[PDB]
């Protein structure tokens, strides 16, 4: 039953017994230390940096101070003059504890036979310090030693000083009324290069069985110490004399086994004693924990009922990361769990206070203020953004983005899992977790276009950049440079430079589908038949036009190749959330990519009025954003979610681009069957894998939600039909009617991502309805389902019969783009039905 | 040898990562998962044993975690020769 206190000082100097953390360990080597003494006695406590070790000498040195053995107080080579041998504290400190004895033994006739002695000692041990303090022994102090006398019968001849120190302690401890003495040391890992002294000067004089060493600090400091100071037992020239490879590796392992034998002398493995960490201690998920330990946010709260450690590292960094209960967030607390005390404790200290002062929402805000100050090593040291003021949309973008290079698994980087073999990208993975949601929160221009920038970047890279190994760090520099990461601008923009990556690469046979991505024909082929010729440009509708605007790309090279690219319609919404007024951004976000904005070959390649019908669609956009605008203040994403989401939708894309790659047909004029893709057919698929991928997961991980609203089944992505998709909505409508829940409270984001106007003409192509006996009936089904989500009657009755069941023009689909011809297929093969 | 020495972080993704860097050093991509301290090196002789005793330690009383490890303590170190150094 241990409760503490964040509110205290907490140095490890005051704490006091009730927020001690080991005491099982303690009590247990106190016994073993008083059974030591009671019949080469040198005991070693072993921890993690800064974990509660001075606490514990401090502990153990006072219940041995509260078998009647006498322990100097704590002395701390650190905290010592640099050129000043321990030897020379130890006996100063021990000679003011023999003379406080004298002193009460005062007044005697023993008090004086006592004080001969001491000053006795002193005088001969004094002597020894020229023995070893001199810089250059010299030859006329060889009359200094050699007045050995019949006193105390010195074994050793000359000026030992071994027998000397012993003699002292031993009367030390008989006027001390004491069997023995305990000498108490500290940590090493400030300053280092006093360890040296420390460790020749213990194995030397501190062997003595009426004297017992304590010594505190980590082992792999002392290995990296000792390792050092046996290659310069080597000669110089040796080391550059004899240079081959066998050799160092024989010579190295000879240290080894100097190395070795020196700590295990030293230090034995009895005594040797593991301290716990809090993890060891408070347990695993269902594990009983050895000691009961628990923590307070607020000292108000009593005693009994204080929050459990468990618990309150769980909602405070669920919340602070923005991610639903589960296992997810148990895999990060027990990253957490590893770390040293003084982080752990500070994070929760400084998070809290901040958490109680605001009080008197921003969760995560607190939590990335708390960990800042804690992780500043690693994260110095993995080259992020290190401003507070430059938390931005790109600076964050591009740290993440190279924190995945280190990671070096193009596939995983982007989910942020703190669960790295690495300290930096371990250290790095739980600090960008912590701002994503923080600049997520409310905001879905921030959702979209880090969910594309900072996802899919680095999958790219590999498919199509990546496909003598300086070349894994030359594909890495140079693609920061032409993709632009880190460069902030429009969000279709960043995925122009995407299109040309994209479109790098002709593929098989020269058929024009690509990933997800609209290939128009712009030449005149000759001798067509059927109704496949050029797609006009200035006799469609604005709702159409307003569509392709933000569904086009541009890329220009020897063959200018134009495109209708389906990422620029994600890039175009997600500035449209951020202005949301100003009625310019609804008018120039649209067009920079199809003229202003021209995308060159990269280096590595081998090359009624005119304008008064847009406000028809901009009346309805500006109703739908006066929607989402007072909607999207409930949105609390996580990077693991979005990192799925984007790989879901990354997967999603692939099927168009394989299957349907061969799908082309002669009679593809506005097809009815699966078995034909025309043009229109391929970017219908492309919106609707878009849209089904978000919809799987967003109920299996969700801020507001506690669980699934699928339940239990096979959830895939669409390879021919939506038929699957057509499943879910049933599923998932019916338990939003069963069990009276909203569709803004559980699925936010899709509610806003379906219902957009500047996706809804595309949704219902005039040649991409799949039309069959039983087909047809099932999209019918579903456009009844889509209107539903939608709320507002996006295509009317006679404009969803006329293109399905077998000029005009209609606002809410595109006419022509089902007959626009794609360069390079020609559509030479044949439909085959059943 | 380069392994993990922290109290805390032992379990089933140490170990393997202990072992396949443990079969690295010795180069035997076929017996390494057996962790014979046999090999012509004493170092990497006793810490085979060390991790022999580890792979021994929790996985007395207990047969969930012992196919766990068979699949990656045995799989990882198999596959990344045959389909990777190959």
């Amino acid at each position: 039953k241990i409760i503490i206190n964040l509110f205290a000082p907490n140095l490890p100097g005051s704490t006091k017994e009730d927020d001690l953390i080991q005491k099982s360990l303690r009590d247990q080597l106190v016994e073993s230390i008083r059974n030591s003494i009671a019949y080469r006695n040198v005991f070693f406590v072993d921890g993690t940096r800064g974990a509660g070790k001075t606490t514990f000498i401090n502990s153990v040195v006072k219940s041995l101070n509260s078998v009647n053995i006498k322990c100097l107080p704590t002395i701390d080579p650190t905290k010592l003059p640099r050129h000043e041998p321990i030897l020379v504290t130890v006996t100063a400190r021990l000679n003011k504890m023999v003379s406080d004895k004298l002193k009460g033994y005062w007044a005697s006739n023993d008090y004086r036979k006592q004080k001969e002695q001491w000053q006795n000692h002193l005088a001969q041990l004094q002597r020894g310090l020229h023995l070893l303090t001199d810089k250059e022994y010299k030859p006329e102090y060889f009359s200094d030693a050699l007045k050995l006398d019949a006193q105390l019968d010195y074994s050793i001849g000359g000026q030992d000083l071994s027998e000397i120190f012993e003699e002292l302690v031993k009367r030390a401890c008989e006027i001390l009324d004491c069997k023995a003495i305990l000498i108490t040391f500290d940590d090493i890992d400030t300053q280092f290069d006093a360890g040296w002294d420390v460790l020749e000067s213990i194995r030397k004089f501190f062997n003595s069985r009426k004297l017992v060493v304590v010594a505190t600090g980590d082992l792999r400091l002392y290995s990296q110490l000792i390792r050092g100071k046996q290659y310069e037992n080597y000669s110089k020239t040796l080391l550059e004399q004899e240079k081959e490879s066998v050799r160092l590796a024989e010579r190295g392992y000879m240290v080894e086994h100097l190395e070795q034998q020196y700590l295990l002398k030293l230090f034995p493995v009895q005594k040797r004693i593991q301290l716990k960490t809090m993890l060891q201690l408070v347990g695993e998920k269902g594990k009983a924990g050895k000691e009961e330990i628990k923590v307070k946010t607020e000292p108000g709260m009593q005693d009994i009922d204080a929050i459990d450690v468990r618990q309150a590292i769980g909602d405070a960094v669920r919340e602070g990361l923005n991610l639903r209960e589960g296992s997810d967030a148990d895999m990060y607390v027990n990253e957490l769990l590893k770390q040293p005390v003084r982080l752990l404790m500070q994070v929760l200290q400084d998070f809290y206070t901040k958490k109680y002062h605001a009080t008197s929402l921003s969760v995560p805000n607190l939590l990335r203020n708390a960990l800042y100050g804690s992780m500043l090593s690693s994260i110095y040291r993995a080259g992020l953004n290190y401003e507070q003021h430059r938390f931005g949309m790109d600076s964050l973008c591009k740290d993440i983005f190279t924190y995945v290079k280190q990671d070096r698994d193009f596939n995983t980087g982007f989910y942020l899992r703190p669960q790295s073999e690495s300290e930096a990208l371990r250290n790095c993975s739980i600090y960008l977790a912590s701002q994503v949601s923080e600049n997520c929160q409310g905001s879905l221009s921030k959702f979209l276009q880090m969910l594309l920038v900072g996802c899919g970047s680095v999958s790219i890279f590999n498919q199509f950049v990546t496909e003598d190994r300086e070349k894994f760090e030359q594909l890495i520099s140079e693609y920061v440079a032409y993709m632009s990461v880190g460069r902030i601008e429009s969000a279709s923009h960043w995925a122009n430079r995407c299109c040309a990556v994209v479109a790098n690469s002709p593929n098989d046979e020269k058929i024009g589908v690509f990933l997800g991505m609209v290939q128009l024909n712009r030449k005149s082929r000759q001798h067509m038949p059927g109704g496949y010729k050029k797609f006009n440009i200035d006799t469609e509708n604005g709702l159409a036009k307003a569509a392709m605007a933000s569904s086009l790309s541009t890329v220009a090279s020897n063959n200018l190749m134009d495109f209708c690219s389906v990422f620029n319609l994600i890039g175009a919404i997600a500035d449209i959330s951020a202005c949301r007024c100003e009625r310019s951004a609804i008018t120039n976000a649209f067009n920079k990519v199809i003229a202003q904005t021209t995308c060159i070959v990269p280096p590595w390649s081998e090359a009624q009025d005119d304008a008064t019908e847009f406000s028809d669609a901009i009346t309805k956009v500006e109703q739908w954003l006066k929607n989402v605008n007072e909607i999207e203040i409930g949105i609390r994403p996580s990077a693991l979610l979005i990192g799925k989401v984007w790989s879901r939708f990354y997967f999603n894309l692939n099927n168009v681009a394989d299957q349907h790659k061969t799908r082309l047909y002669r009679n593809a004029e506005h097809g009815r069957m699966a078995s034909q893709s025309n043009a229109a057919k391929i970017m219908r698929f492309n919106v609707l894998a878009f849209l089904h991928a978000v919809l799987v997961e967003e109920s299996l991980y969700h801020s507001v939600s506690d669980r699934e609203y699928i339940g239990e089944g096979l959830r895939l992505n669409p390879v021919t039909s939506v038929d699957e998709f057509e499943k879910k909505i049933k599923i998932i409508g019916e338990k939003l009617k069963a069990d009276n829940k909203t569709w803004k409270n559980t699925h936010p984001l899709f509610f806003l991502l379906i219902s957009c106007p500047i996706l809804h003409p595309f949704i219902f192509p005039v040649g991409g309805i799949n039309c069959s006996v039983k087909a047809l009936n099932k999209e019918t089904s579903f456009n009844k389902l889509i209107d539903e989500i939608v709320g507002d009657k996006l295509l009317s009755d006679e404009e969803w019969d006329y293109l399905t069941k077998n000029q005009q023009i209609f606002q809410n689909t595109i006419t022509s783009l089902n007959s626009s011809t794609i360069v390079g297929a020609s559509y030479d093969k044949d439909t085959p039905a059943r």
